[PDB]
């Protein structure tokens, strides 16, 4: 199934995902397209952030959902 990621600075990457997929796989799917590691991203959907452990299923993401990816700088 297909999700929407949309880039802090603005673009959308479109990823290929199975309901059983953690956030922290949608993460690994980030760092295959846009070059970045999961441990320096954060993800956001409804102002709400997703835990790493929980999959796509556990907040409800059916297809053309998008999630938002926020970048981390500072620690937390």
């Amino acid at each position: 199934m297909q999700i929407f990621v949309k880039t802090l600075t603005g673009k959308t990457i479109t990823l290929e995902v199975e309901p059983s997929d953690t956030i922290e796989n949608v993460k690994a799917k980030i760092q295959d397209k846009e070059g970045i590691p999961p441990d320096q991203q954060r993800l956001i959907f409804a102002g709400k952030q997703l835990e790493d452990g929980r999959t796509l299923s556990d907040y409800n993401i059916q297809k053309e959902s998008t999630l938002h990816l926020v970048l981390r700088l500072r620690g937390g």
